[PDB]
C-alpha cells in the first residue's frame, strides 16, 4: 500500500551514489 520490503538495492552510477534496502 505505502511500504514494501525489498532486498535488492540502489546504486545511482554517479559518485558514488549507491543505496541499500
Amino acid at each position: 500500500g505505502s511500504k514494501k520490503p525489498v532486498p535488492i538495492i540502489y546504486c545511482n552510477r554517479r559518485t558514488g551514489k549507491c543505496q541499500r534496502f
